[PDB]
């Protein structure tokens, strides 16, 4: 019932995959990095950028929570 | 009676499930932006833009009431 | 009587029941702008012209009186 | 007498009530444009426009007296 | 009898019939709107925008029971 | 029989000749791309889109199924 | 028959003269660059990015195997 | 006899003579097209738009017995 | 005969012509397109825009027997 | 006769005209050029595209007859 | 007559107009530069550059006649 | 004779009238345009278009001696 | 005589007219654009523009008897 | 007489007028362009790009009249 | 009268107004930049800068007259 | 006499107050657009249109006397 | 009398009331437009086509004067 | 009387609302320019912007007064 | 009354809110900028732009005073 029960149980499952999804598509970046980071192709502060980008995907729902009280 | 009270009511209701619904909305587009900033796709002021947005986004009657007096 | 008395009284009550029912729909509005502009499919400015709307919305009746003398 | 009193009179009544019904229709259309322009479905000219509209139509009087001489 | 349960009970099988069809124009347009992102023929929030509309199109019978009381 | 079974009957054998077709389409766009990224006239965030664009192209039924439900 | 078979076919004949022409494209452009960096006129990473997009381009086909599944 | 058997008949003899008259008229548009592009009149996404018609139109005849069982 | 003939003679007579015509246009089009490049009024991609125009215009008819089959 | 023979001989008198004005244009390009990198305006790179524009601009009619072949 | 002789002896009194202009700029070039170097505000190889800029506007006619053949 | 002889000869006359009136106002139509696109209120691609539509009308007779066969 | 004579006479009237008045609008437009450009309100190329424009213009009737043969 | 001396009396009106007053503008953008250089908000080219400006705007006459002949 | 002399004295009004004000500007600027050059924020040629702005300013009037004939 | 002269007298006269009155109402047309200008809701071009329209308009019986033979 | 005096004076009149108002329109413009551009919704330019169009609407009837003649 | 004075009498209270209003506008615009450019969202210029603004505000009569003469 | 009166008190209202948020968005702010000088990702002028940004918004309604009179 509630009208928008259905739509917000379809949301949760399109959550709950693209959490899944994440983790490896965050590894394929870091792979990709770490190299051109060899190659002088990028600077040392990009696994910086990376590791605050992933720490905020992680959390996203405790950080969505805090918010929209 | 009132002629208007049932839209009224339906309105109500209609914005009571997009508030629920919307925390979720929310929590995936964090998802996405925080990977989409580890892989140097976006900048850090997005994060910024977020936060602003969810933040009226949670307060929104209490703005309008603050507004339309 | 006044033969467009009754209309007047049922534009006053039309009036009074879309002014009950329009704080809704700007709250509606504003907490789908803000969700909107966390996920970068508007910009700041969008704020700014909800703000001057929902002002002048709120004192239509006002402003009415005072131009049209 | 002069055949035509009668209906000039009828029709400075009818006149005066409408006069007196106005106020209530543009204040109704400026709540209704106020939110429509919050909700980005007008432009910021429409309240020039009405603006516009309701100062010539609160002075209808005197410009057909002043053209109609 | 009740003069129009006939016709009701013909709109409920085409829209039974609706529904069932519907899933596979769907996956035909995202088949179609995948290859033509990767073709760099539109954008990424065109995959938002089916999103939305295919949920919306998914519980479409509990949103009007919601409105439509 | 059910009116409209043989209208999702040719749907789904239109499905799966555009699903056969689409291969083709997408090597050809990758061959292409490769070509135009090796000339400096693209950059290299378009492997990266077309990546997501056939990923998402290859698995329509199953998010149509897992979205429309 | 099948419907799509033939347009299949005329894409397949036109991606397999489109990987034919190919190789001439990119040893032109391989040529033109190779001069370009010797008048100082672009740097180094142009042959890195021509190897890539060359080598992407080359094994289109078992990309696209490997992604569309 | 079938009473319209000749207007089948020639019906498919127009259908052949279209068929027959199409490819130089394809050629010709084409023609047009490349110079057009050389002049920088229009885009490259004109080729792909011409090869998807003329691919369509050539199994105008497949597609329809597809679609029309 | 054959009904149409007679006009499938006169497309490719026009077409004929049409291809005479056609190489003076480009030159004229390369003509005005090296001075502008002189002149930094356009860039270099301008000759690779024009040469590849030309190469399909050049070999329509051969493309559009490959395509339309 | 042939038709369009009127036609192609005027655009060879155009092409003509053309190449005799194009010297001219040229000239009065480089002149300006030179004064322009003379007080720090422009870059060396300059004389370089103006000298490719211009050898390209001057043998237009024999690339249009190695490439429309 | 021949259609573009009066726009070429107008393009060549431009040219002969822009030569008699260009020594008065040369001149006034050189000597800003020559104090903007006194002052420490430029480096030694703006002379060269004025010198190379200079000479070759100066011989703007030769040089396009022996590239332009 | 022939019944439409006669008819046939004053079209003929009007159009050798028409003709020779062209020119004029050809030469009108261009020295607008020319200082229209002097005062940045068309574009560059209007003396094209000009120069397309009066070598059609140039030869026009030829034209449709060609196609009207 | 000849039917249109003094249509044609008439329209040469017109044209020398035109041609008359065209100085003093193409200096009024230089004038406006000279003081544009020094106010930074648009560019150098355009004096390229105005240049040809004005040439093209003047010699219209030139151009009208090389294409219009 | 002559039809059109009159408007080219007006214009030649408007254009002495125009050139009464545009000293003055220029004036006022140098006074704000100095200020504005002072200020670092623009740079050095300014002064250039404005006496260019200027020179050109003070001789539109003669530039008109040795272009359109 | 002469049509515009009325915008002319209202030009020559703004003028010099906006003279008046500019000291004050070139004041404050100064004051701001002898600071912000004391705090190691900008450099010595700074105030080069503003002298050669402000000199130019002064005599915007005399360099106008001096161009401008 | 003549029939018409009395109906030619009475269109002279006609004329002449529409010309009496059109520069009042060209006067009104110019202020209101001086302000819309001002208001950014119109372009500049708007001048010119007007600019145009009134001197057409002032010898438009030069004008006729000039086509109209 | 002349018919048509009448309709003059009524036009004077309008004209009168019409200027009388303008100048608060302006003023009011001018004020909005100051806010806007502090508030980084606009650009500087605004300014100056304020100003031009309301030194064009004060000089309406000189600027009538001298064109309609 | 005089038709036009009402609507005059109308548009000064507005302009005095406006005024009044205006103060409140600009200390939360200068508000939120602050904190952003604390921020490091803007840059120094956006204070002489919004300085430049407010001062053309405030004297937004005189102005008026100054140009519509 | 006044008309204005109501929106003017949201406006206080809306300011005083946004004032006393203001406090907790700098400090967050300057946490922030200190880590990241402390990680060498900024430098120390950041601390300057800062503090000079929070005083301007700190007497925000004083600035707007005095320059809004
Ligand atoms: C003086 C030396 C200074 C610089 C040091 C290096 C100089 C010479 C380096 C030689 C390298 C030659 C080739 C290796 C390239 C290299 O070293 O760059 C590392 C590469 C990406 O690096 P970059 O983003 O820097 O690529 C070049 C760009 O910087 C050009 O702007 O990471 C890899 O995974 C290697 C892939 C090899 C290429 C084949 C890929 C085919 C399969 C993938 C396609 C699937 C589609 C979806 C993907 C998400
Ligand atoms: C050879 C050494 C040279 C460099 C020295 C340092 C190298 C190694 C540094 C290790 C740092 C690792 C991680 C600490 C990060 C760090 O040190 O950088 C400081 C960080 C911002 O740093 P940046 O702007 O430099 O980020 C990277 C950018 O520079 C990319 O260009 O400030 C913080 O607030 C820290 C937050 C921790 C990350 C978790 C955040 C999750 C919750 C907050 C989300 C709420 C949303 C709204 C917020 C307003
Ligand atoms: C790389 C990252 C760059 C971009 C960041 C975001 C990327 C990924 C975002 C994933 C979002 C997926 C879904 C959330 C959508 C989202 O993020 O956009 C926010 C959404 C609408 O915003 P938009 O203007 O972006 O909508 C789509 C437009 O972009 C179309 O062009 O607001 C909501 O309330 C969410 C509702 C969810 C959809 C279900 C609604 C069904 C019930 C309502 C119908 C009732 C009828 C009356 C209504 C008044
Ligand atoms: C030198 C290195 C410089 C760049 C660093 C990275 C280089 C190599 C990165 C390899 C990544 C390969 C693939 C991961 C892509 C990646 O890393 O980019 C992050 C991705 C969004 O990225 P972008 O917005 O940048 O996409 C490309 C655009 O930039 C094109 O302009 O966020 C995700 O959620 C990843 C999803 C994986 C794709 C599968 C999705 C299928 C199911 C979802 C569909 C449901 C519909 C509704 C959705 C709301
Ligand atoms: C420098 C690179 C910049 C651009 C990148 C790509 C360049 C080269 C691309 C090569 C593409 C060649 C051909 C593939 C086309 C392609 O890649 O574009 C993707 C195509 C449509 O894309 P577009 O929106 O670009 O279509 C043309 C539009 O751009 C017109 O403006 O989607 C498909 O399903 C492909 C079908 C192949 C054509 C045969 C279809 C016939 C049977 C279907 C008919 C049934 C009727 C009902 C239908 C629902
Ligand atoms: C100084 C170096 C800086 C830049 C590096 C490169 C400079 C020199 C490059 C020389 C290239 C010369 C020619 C190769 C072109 C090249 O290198 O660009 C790569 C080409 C597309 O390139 P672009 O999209 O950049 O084309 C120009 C556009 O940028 C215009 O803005 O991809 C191909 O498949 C090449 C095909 C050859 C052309 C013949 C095709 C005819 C048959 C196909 C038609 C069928 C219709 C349907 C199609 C789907
Ligand atoms: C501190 C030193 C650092 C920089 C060194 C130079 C600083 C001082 C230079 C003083 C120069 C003052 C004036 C000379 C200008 C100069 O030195 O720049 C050279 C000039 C064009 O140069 P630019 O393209 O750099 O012009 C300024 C642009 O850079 C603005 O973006 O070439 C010429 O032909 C000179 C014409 C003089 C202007 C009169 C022309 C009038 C008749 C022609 C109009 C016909 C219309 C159609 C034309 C195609
Ligand atoms: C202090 C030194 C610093 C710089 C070092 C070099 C300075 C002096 C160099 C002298 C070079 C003179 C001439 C060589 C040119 C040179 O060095 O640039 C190399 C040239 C392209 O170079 P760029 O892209 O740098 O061209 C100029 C651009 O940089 C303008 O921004 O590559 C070639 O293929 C050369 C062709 C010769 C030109 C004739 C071509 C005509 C037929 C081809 C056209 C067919 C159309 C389709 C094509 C796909
Ligand atoms: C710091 C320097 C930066 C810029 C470098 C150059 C600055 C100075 C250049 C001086 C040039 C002055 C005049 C030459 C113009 C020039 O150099 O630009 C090259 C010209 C066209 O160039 P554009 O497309 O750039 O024209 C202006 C456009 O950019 C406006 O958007 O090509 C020509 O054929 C020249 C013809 C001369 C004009 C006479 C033509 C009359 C007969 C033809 C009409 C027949 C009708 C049918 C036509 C198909
Ligand atoms: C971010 C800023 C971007 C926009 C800048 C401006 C924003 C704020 C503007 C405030 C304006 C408030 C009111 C002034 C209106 C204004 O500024 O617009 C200028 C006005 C007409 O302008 P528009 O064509 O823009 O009218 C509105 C259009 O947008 C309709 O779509 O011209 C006037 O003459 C003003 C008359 C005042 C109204 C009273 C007239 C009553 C008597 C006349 C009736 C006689 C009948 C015959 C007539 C021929
Ligand atoms: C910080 C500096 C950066 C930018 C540099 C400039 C900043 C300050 C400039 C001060 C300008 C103030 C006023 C001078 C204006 C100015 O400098 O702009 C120059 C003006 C036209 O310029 P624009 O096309 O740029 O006009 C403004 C447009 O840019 C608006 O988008 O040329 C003139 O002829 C001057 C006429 C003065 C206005 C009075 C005209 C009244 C009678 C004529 C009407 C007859 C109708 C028919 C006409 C064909
Ligand atoms: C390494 C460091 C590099 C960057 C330095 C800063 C990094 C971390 C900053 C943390 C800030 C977190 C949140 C504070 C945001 C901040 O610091 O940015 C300052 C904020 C807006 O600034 P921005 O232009 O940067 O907004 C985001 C844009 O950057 C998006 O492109 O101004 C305010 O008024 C603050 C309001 C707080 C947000 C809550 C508002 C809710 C109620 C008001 C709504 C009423 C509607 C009508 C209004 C007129
Ligand atoms: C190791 C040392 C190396 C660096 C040396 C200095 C380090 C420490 C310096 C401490 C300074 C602290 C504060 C003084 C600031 C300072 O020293 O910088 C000097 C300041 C401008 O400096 P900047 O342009 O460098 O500002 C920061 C920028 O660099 C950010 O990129 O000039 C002033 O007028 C000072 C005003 C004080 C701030 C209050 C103003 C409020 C009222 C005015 C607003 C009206 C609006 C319109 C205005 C036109």
């Amino acid at each position: 019932a509630q009208g928008l029960e259905k739509a917000r149980s379809v949301l949760e499952t399109l959550q709950q995959e693209l959490t899944t999804i994440v983790p490896i598509a965050a590894a394929v970046i870091l792979l990709c990095l770490g190299i051109a980071y060899a190659g002088r192709f990028i600077e040392k502060d990009t696994f910086v950028r990376w590791s605050i980008g992933v720490i905020i995907a992680g959390s996203a729902v405790q950080i969505t929570a805090m918010l929209f009280t």
